[PDB]
């Protein structure tokens, strides 16, 4: 009754939710009349991640009662994993305390998964003086950070105004992954001057796991400043990575 | 003693076997010139096993005179896994107490599986007052189970004459998987009575791992009974499961 | 040291044969002439010996200016390939330093730096040995003979006569036997001086096979309690060689 959101392609749900809880235990969704948002901090700090998603992309957008509701992100993940790519999604508030999760397809099948309060910090979104912008492909992406995984714990990101390269170098071992606009992997390319900083390796394979190989990433940095990856969901959604540098 | 069973299409002779072997570990296979027939049942005697192979599912069928042979399942199993999709299977027994298994495919490929003796046991499959009946496909009934082991370790049946209803809770959390005929799920429902019982998740997650997504299961159940659950070989052939019920 | 540049059309091709050979050696010595790209090795063991030869003509561009042989670490090189993609092309390079540059060309430029190391070489002959019989077989029938007979034994009986290759495998109650003919879709060539049979340890007859195409057309020749070859061909021109000793 408060709510009552449907979402054509549950799997396809369920895929965007575990990209988050990839970093994220546990997460407040505020739930409006525009849309679902929901922003949260890795356990360590390191990385903020905001999700938005627009009444746009629901097949049936019903909002009563605004609110906000506390999630359990492994909970959640492991009920929205039942969800098949053909079925509907459902996600009702009644008046009680849970959150009932429907899939509609062959079959109705409907669980009830119980809210629990967690303790949100007020989380902004800055703006920030990014002087390098990249968008590739995501099987780029991952395979850049899955081979700098076999050199070192970190991933060096390099703009100049013609090429993108991630570096990474070990004691003995190095890799060097190189982009122009010649390549295929290259979709844009934007740089205000020559930008470079440097990433922690186990926060990028965890931002990148979920991320599909077709999909298109966007990344701002600038240098020594934290990393702004976007990708987007349904044209209209998005999902937005923060990470702090490393140093 | 000789006979000699061809059957086309190893694979899947293996996997009507692997569903037996889920729960069953040694079996009497009785062999007589209309076909071929096994009971048995799992170690804790919570579920017996029927299955019936009649003479026309097989390609060439040779029975010289009605015998009894014991099996280790497992073992089958194993040999039967190696058999590929497009092979013959030949099941032979000379004058020797072995089964011969051939795979004939790109190569001929000859197993000798030695044979055990079986207790055999005052095993029959009584004709039960059942009040319900549904025909559903395989895939609601697995994923129903998979479902509800994320909940608890029951399963509730819960047959109307327009509904049927399969329910597990926990101490927070419940999933229910509903179907009616307006469902794709659901392809047959006769119902004489509201009918209500409950089964082990974990006895019903072994009896389908093996069934195939499109099968057709058909179950019978009663108030605080047995649950029958058939599926068909090749239209002919038939696998039957009786379930004892959870208090 | 001089330095060289070799290029593969096909990364994920090339990293499978390196996989095929790595399953059994742990450092090897490539020798990099102007003809082609040769590596000879043995297991820990002392019971497999290895040959790849690589010529010149399967690769795209072939600049080598000195002869010279180098050594890797055959562990680190092929995870290093294994990050090839099936449509990368695959550049090995060496400059002046004592490294090779390994470089996957696709939708990006992806350049990994792989230190060479010293590889002492033994004093390793391919020798020509009497074989009395000779099998043609697709690789799928092979691999498959060697996991059945795996469920039974830890060794594997070769045996072939004018018109049947038999291999068979016998345990304290079991027994797998795969028999192939001319008239078989498994078995393309058979060429038999005298009935022959040998048998060989299934352990290291699954590591030769693990990488060998379930398509590729696998040639054996063998004797009487004598070594096993087993080789098959890359490109049509390159070629791997497993010589197997026997189970006595």
């Amino acid at each position: 009754m408060p709510f009552e959101i449907v979402f054509d392609g549950a799997k396809e749900f369920a895929d965007l939710i575990a990209t988050a809880s990839n970093l994220i235990d546990e997460a407040a969704f505020k739930i409006t009349e525009e849309g679902v948002s929901m922003r949260a901090m890795d356990p360590s700090r390191v990385v903020l991640i905001d999700l938005n998603l627009p009444e746009s992309i629901f097949s049936k957008y019903e909002v009563e009662e605004p609110e906000t509701i506390g999630i359990n992100m492994d909970h959640f993940k492991k009920i929205l994993k039942r969800g098949k790519s053909k079925d509907t999604l459902i996600l009702r508030k009644g008046d009680e305390n849970f959150l009932e999760i429907t899939f509609e397809g062959t079959a109705k099948r409907t669980f009830r998964l119980p809210l629990i309060d967690v303790e949100e910090l007020e989380l902004e979104l800055p703006e920030l003086p990014f002087t390098a912008k990249v968008v590739l492909l995501g099987e780029v992406l991952k395979e850049a950070i899955k081979d700098a995984s076999l050199v070192s714990d970190s991933l060096k990101f390099i703009a100049k105004e013609d090429e993108f390269t991630m570096k990474a170098e070990g004691e003995t071992n190095e890799v060097e992954i190189k982009l122009t606009l010649e390549d295929e992997g290259l979709l844009d390319l934007e740089v205000e001057e020559e930008t470079r900083s440097a990433y922690g390796i186990s926060y990028l394979a965890d931002m990148v796991k979920g991320i599909g190989k077709a999909d298109e990433v966007t990344l701002r940095f600038g240098t020594e400043m934290p990393l702004q990856m976007d990708y987007f969901i349904r044209d209209e959604g998005k999902l937005t990575f923060l990470l702090a540098p490393r140093v």
